[PDB]
């Protein structure tokens, strides 16, 4: 009964989206997504640390969906018999149902379609949510990501001003939770029920031992840097579907932040650091403004540096003096200078 | 010399509230409440484990108070001769005094009454504090709860439209701190000043052993989910007298949400997951859509499946197909089906 | 090229801040400040313990610099050769090169300079950040402070109101993270590079040993507790270039609070508890209405009172009774009470 145009949605893998338009003058259609649950071992730093995870296609995050208010998302959810565990799937956009988990739990060698409409705007995480203890384990083994639903009319200042990005991505941060044997080795499981108690045990005390972007320490540094370049204004979703997170660009602000994620909310301008809480996404758009390296961490430096919460953006164009310039390059101290008379020594 | 009406109120156990109006027409009152302290032993968790809490009026978390603003509010303290320990009341939402907790310090055996002017909106933490390392002891025990002012026109949107709930309930997230033995259980004691020294270590390292609402791991589950309608517009008031939280109704929203707690403030809309800051008590509305269970939790979803931090709703009402549908329910995956072919691969 | 009029700067050891004017009419200017890197062992404790640190100026945190919207800030950064380790400087501010980091790299001996235009308003935080793990252990070692930038009319409500401080205070939060030995207690180093693996494996549990303001357990109580008088309005700066804070005035609010720093923002209004997260600087006002002691904290109780984490102010003036009063003070429970009758019994 319900007759909408269809169209389907091809996902890619994380940072990237697929494409979309912004503003749209077409009316609501039903979306049709098909997400695959794969377990899989997968490396997870860069010492070569390998993890029982648990992925939606393969990626942590899973992949980043974008529709329009008012549309119908079709999502055709499957989990392989190659898979060891039943799955479902929790969309916090959508309304009814533990979000659909309760309409989606599958065993392996079984799929499932349901169907939301996306009568909320934001961007927000979906994750597995089997029943009981399950439900963390499976969203700090890999299965979470998030949905993008856009105004029809694209995002706006929260004053009445068109905002449009030139280029996005999607970062989704991780906290894993690796068991270490006695010597404080890292332990190595032949399946995630084999990992599972060791697990669990390092679960129950909150720490995690690893919090990564896209999957891995150093995902997003390297060859694998995030491109942009002077004078774009980059829209960054940044989801956490467990732990608390407060992303910051280093070097840059966010220009307008919707730190809760719903853009129903006027967005908050010229931040430095915002605040994403576990269990949701959040939106900052940056247009830069000097090119070269910046790093985007949560800040948290500790979990950023040693942890592996670090992404690179590497901005090309030229660089802009009057904002920032060195004055004088690193020169020895003046023979002549008289630091010993201040007010601190 | 304060010639006002005074009114007796009588407390009720959370996470049910005490009756008031919402708008009311009634200049300032003194507003009249008793709290009587309680030391005793608990059951905190679905194992059995018990704990020497310390209660205001024998619940965890103390009962809501309900005011308007501009009402006095005439507390009489009471310490029971029963008790072992001193203690006091301080008020985030009074002025003076340390919030009325260098007022109302008593031994066992005293009362104390305090008034304070409820001169500022919004939903707010009171908790006992009877000096230095007493004041968290004694609210990671227990000795904390909330009070809700109210504007006289009842709450609004921020936007000059008046909302209206049908239904409140206040939940009390409490963190726990409980010793374990050498082999990792939990350890047992005959009264709170004997387990003060291995708590206060517990206590040390920041993390708890439960996080829990109402007092006791599936308070809110079973028997005793929190009942609501399809239809009704639901405030769920909650505070965190020590430690951050995430709220998150799984399946909803929060439709007018106040995380910082300040009824000053235009509520956010349209939130999947919000942040009550430790220290204080947020609010959040939603009006219910859809029938069946709804899940309420803190969304580190650690504390929340294995540590205790869940609640229930069971909402009554006929399911929306239009909101969403499980369109095919589970099925083999289809022989032809070409899962092979996808990128992820 | 840069043709402005120039004006130094002499910073001050926090918690006290350099005069300025909040409104000013001058045009923009170069803002000329120096900081002196110092590592040294400090004391951290009201037991002594011994920490080695490194700071901004002598101080944790580093002085508070105040300039204007637009204006250019020419900072020498000096690394004495009595300095072991390379230092340089990030602010969260600045536009460009990591924040400057990527400009201020010195070797003991070396002094650079560095000019960023104040294009964004707010608090901020600024700290020194090496390169890779070396920048969490310089920045929770000390080395990290804040810069205010004024709109050039001063603060304002967010609708269309002046506001104007009496006296500022900044509140640098610093967790720490110090070794134990086998039998818990704190261990001491001869130098930075002696202490840095211990620390190390501290850093990477994320769980603090300390969590100070102004540098130390007890820096802002007793003697040197905040002053302040019935009537003023006071902004209270708080930074954390490293964790989140939740930050309260005991037996206050905050009037208005900027909890993410940024002036561009209306504040929020009657907070009783707000948040620094991570990597970030807010500011709350407050205008005092009762005299007496006041505890300004994080309300995490147990890092208040237990890791060092409160500041007093103490606050001269009259008593308002209409405010708060203690109508009976501590006395016997009459005999003829009848608190066995009460619902939770
Ligand atoms: O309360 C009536 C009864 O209806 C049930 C039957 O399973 O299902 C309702 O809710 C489902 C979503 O949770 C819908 O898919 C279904 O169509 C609707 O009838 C039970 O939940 C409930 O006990
Ligand atoms: O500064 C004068 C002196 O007055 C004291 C006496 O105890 O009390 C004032 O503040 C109290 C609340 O903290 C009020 O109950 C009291 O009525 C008011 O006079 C001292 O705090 C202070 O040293
Ligand atoms: O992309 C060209 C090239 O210019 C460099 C040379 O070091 O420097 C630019 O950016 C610096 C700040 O990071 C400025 O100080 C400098 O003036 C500007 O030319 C390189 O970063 C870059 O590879
Ligand atoms: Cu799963
Ligand atoms: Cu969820
Ligand atoms: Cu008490
Ligand atoms: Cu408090
Ligand atoms: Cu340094
Ligand atoms: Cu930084």
């Amino acid at each position: 009964d319900l007759k909408l145009p269809r169209q389907r949605v091809d996902l890619v893998a994380p940072p990237f989206v697929h494409v979309h338009e912004q503003a749209t003058k077409q009316g609501p259609k039903i979306m049709e997504f098909k997400l695959v649950v794969q377990e899989k071992k997968m490396v997870i730093d860069e010492k070569g640390t390998t993890f029982q995870a648990m992925t939606f296609n393969g990626s942590m995050p899973g992949p980043l969906m974008v529709v329009h208010e008012g549309d119908y998302v079709e999502v055709t959810l499957v989990n392989p018999a190659t898979n060891t565990m039943p799955h479902n799937i929790d969309f916090h956009s959508a309304t009814g149902a533990l979000g659909g988990g309760a309409l989606t739990l599958i065993n392996p060698g079984e799929q499932v379609v349901l169907r939301w409409k996306a009568t909320r705007t934001g961007v927000f995480v979906y994750h597995c949510a089997p029943g009981g203890p399950m439900i963390p384990w499976h969203v700090v083994s890999g299965m979470n990501g998030a949905v993008m639903v856009l105004p029809r009319d694209g995002l706006n200042d929260g004053h009445g001003h068109s905002l449009r990005y030139d280029r996005i991505y999607y970062i989704g941060e991780q906290d894993l939770y690796v068991p270490r044997d006695e010597k404080g080795n890292f332990k190595s499981y032949d399946s995630p029920g084999e990992a599972y108690s060791d697990t669990e045990e390092v679960m129950r005390k909150l720490t995690p031992t690893h919090v990564v972007f896209n999957g891995k320490a150093g995902a997003l540094t390297g060859k694998n840097a995030l491109n942009a370049n002077v004078g774009e204004n980059v829209l960054i979703v940044h989801s956490q579907a467990n732990r608390d997170s407060r992303p910051h660009l280093i070097g840059g602000h966010g220009d307008y932040v919707w730190e809760t994620g719903k853009f129903s909310n006027a967005p908050e301008t010229g931040l430095e650091t915002w605040f994403i809480r576990g269990g949701s996404a959040g939106a900052a758009l940056y247009k830069f403004l000097q090119p070269g390296i910046y790093a985007y961490v949560t800040h948290n430096l500790i979990e950023a540096a040693n942890l592996g919460a670090t992404a690179h953006f590497k901005v090309e164009g030229k660089w802009n003096d009057d904002l920032m310039t060195q004055v004088k390059a690193p020169a020895d101290i003046p023979t002549g200078s008289t630091n010993e008379n201040l007010y601190f020594q």
